């Protein structure tokens, strides 16, 4: 159904990864080698724009945007383009957001990647699946070996890498101080509105999933970069993905 | 269309500041004087009077009673009412409460002013708004001046004021013993049913807020003077009012 | 409605205890003497079968299986057949479960009593009730002479019985190691997707609880005993019923 027009409108494109874009980087769309642009009301059950071609001389499809568990309630808002990423034959689904930090030693313009998170005032987007699949195990959702290859990138590149925990909150107002001053001794770096979900449908689906996070400001109650965040972001990815031939 | 009816009934009143009542304190909707009492039922839309009148020799607005989350399981009940105390030229929100205390050295009949809050098992209120409006600051939620002129006030009527941060949880079966652990580890100094969504939603509407609790009972575990406490309360509330000229 | 149905099928037994099996207990069904099976299915407006009989040589009834929040969001899926179960002279609910153990201390095959709980991220089953009934004190949730019974029973039988905090989780999906690390930090000792529910709804109508988890495997980042911990379970539940004439 949403499988059958991608196909059709992909020119016979076949890739392996897919990259989900936060806010700052949705840009990135442009740099886009043999650009296939697909507008998600065109396809049909889709909740903005699916971008499919070369990038870093490799075949990928970008999703420009998302819809959030905020905006409707609706923790599985991106269940359909999540199964419909996995029928085209994707098999690692790339994250990226913005989020604050609630470290002193990652400010504003950091890129953090995530090694795990934490679902706080979230839904579980499985709630309401069948079948013994829905339980899904979560104890490395942020694949070890594209964590390393993300590093080794950053490393190359000689761009500050950091990894830590992310919990999600569902917004759309931010913390207040006191839920900041929670997050941490609950054990997060940074907090943000959007991406476990989609981690959970991605492991769900079997897909496996990295993750990385834009600093855009310090958690509130501590007291622009997140251009420059974003450029650091894509540079890694851009590096990750031209060093990986079965990545 | 709310706005319209309430402007026809307050005689040409123009309050500045309106009353959320807790449990307790709607016995305060006595003594306004000129009072005009609404019941909620002839509002149209809203979700249990509305009175308006002078009270301590200023023009106010007090909703006797409110909707809980907790009722029809709806973080937006008191959305509609609140927007229309904002239409009506409401600038300031004055909300009270009944809470638990998670500290010895604040015991029953006790008033607690609030500095800020923790949102545990509620839902946020804006889930399903449209507009970058929704995505409110909350860093300082509980308005600076008036948390000082309310601490003047109960100075100069020497009654104790505790000040501390409110923990919502969603209710209506009261916390286990456990669960009030928790809150204290996550740095609660009170816990309760009510007022943050509302405290939330007038920050949407860009209303200065103040909030104090009437502290009933120890929270769960740690083992009536909720008429004395709400007493202390109104008296704080009617010295800070008189006191304040442009308040 | 549903109880005249049940007291029609159950020849007048009249059982004071009911039993809500969990995962791995399914098969004590079987051990009842006198069986009358009837499916989930022939009673009007239940969500699997219940089973009522002679066990320990006591009149019971089981429930084999529940549906759990996690399968349609509904907090509130098993309300109608607990009233119903107290409806029917039913005193006494013991509810199993498996969890995961957060304590090195309490490996796979252990059995733990519930002495407390914490609600992390299920929702509220007495959300959208009315009348004062539902503000339900859990203070003692886990019934203090119920608890003492099962820890004397074990003694007797020479098993061992820990005992501690299960903290529930929505699901289905499990948790991430650092959701784990925070679990221990707020103070459970074990986590599932089961029983608390239960156990609100269970209080609301006047029943007197106790709980115990098999625990299955340790919790994520930690890292079949399944069926010899429900033995386990299921001969500190025969022995405590056997000793107890009044229970
Ligand atoms: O501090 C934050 N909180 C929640 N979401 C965010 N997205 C960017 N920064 C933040
Ligand atoms: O201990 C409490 N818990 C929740 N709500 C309350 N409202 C008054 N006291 C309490
Ligand atoms: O580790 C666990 N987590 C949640 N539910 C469970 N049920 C059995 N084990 C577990």
């Amino acid at each position: 159904p949403a499988v059958d027009l991608l196909i059709d409108r992909l020119n016979g494109l076949l890739p392996r990864i897919a990259i989900v874009l936060g806010s700052g980087l949705g840009g990135l769309v442009d740099e886009v080698e043999n650009a296939v642009r697909i507008p998600f009301a065109d396809i049909p059950g889709f909740p903005k724009e699916l971008v499919a071609g070369l990038f870093a001389g490799q075949p990928i499809i970008m999703l420009a945007g998302r819809v959030h568990y905020y905006e409707e309630g609706d923790a599985a808002a991106m269940r359909l383009p999540i199964e419909t990423l996995a029928s085209l034959g994707v098999t690692t689904l790339i994250l990226t957001n913005a989020a604050g930090s609630l470290r002193a030693d990652m400010p504003p313009g950091s890129v953090m990647q995530l090694i795990d998170h934490i679902n706080f005032s979230g839904h579980n987007p499985l709630i309401g699946e069948t079948g013994d699949g829905r339980f899904v195990g979560m104890t490395q959702a942020y694949d070890g070996e594209l964590a390393e290859a993300m590093r080794r990138a950053a490393d190359a590149e000689d761009i500050s890498l950091s990894s830590g925990v992310y919990m999600w909150f569902s917004g759309p107002s931010f913390e207040t101080p006191a839920e900041i001053r929670m997050a941490r001794t609950l054990g997060a770096d940074a907090v943000g509105m959007s991406t476990v979900p989609e981690v959970i449908l991605a492991r769900f689906f079997g897909l496996k999933v990295a993750a990385a996070s834009v600093i855009t400001n310090y958690g509130a109650g501590m007291t622009d970069m997140a251009p420059i965040g974003g450029r650091r972001l894509v540079a890694i990815l851009k590096r990750m993905i031209v060093d990986g031939g079965a990545d």
